[PDB]
């Protein structure tokens, strides 16, 4: 199965993709990429995490609101444009070898209305 989350967004309001981990295990990093999930961390980064906030961000446009410590680390892009479209990466560095939780997300942003 490969296959990618489907995001959609508005031109003019943020757009959100979804990402979550369980901290059964205890908090971790987490990274964001512009681009698909690789092998070894995010390639395009815009986002760094320590395990309780945001530890590194390629732009003030790029924000996690959710409780990152709680395991929501989320990517909010405020006020998207078509700009933003194209893929996303969300990885967190969990336990073992070579085994990080990838999720590559697929978005689109698109006027609201368009013309008359």
């Amino acid at each position: 199965m490969d296959s990618y989350v489907e995001v959609k967004g508005v031109v003019g309001h943020p757009v959100t993709l979804p990402c979550t981990y369980s901290t059964y295990r205890g908090i971790t990093t987490t990274c964001w990429g512009r681009g698909q999930c690789p092998s070894s961390a995010c390639q395009n980064t815009l986002i760094w995490t320590n395990g309780h906030r945001v530890t590194y961000q390629k732009s003030s446009r790029y924000n996690l609101k959710g409780h990152i410590s709680e395991g929501d680390v989320s990517l909010t892009i405020e006020n998207s444009v078509e700009s933003d479209s194209g893929l996303y990466c969300c990885r967190v560095e969990i336990p073992g070898w070579f085994n990080d939780q990838k999720v590559t997300f697929s978005l689109q942003v698109k006027p609201e209305l368009v013309p008359r």
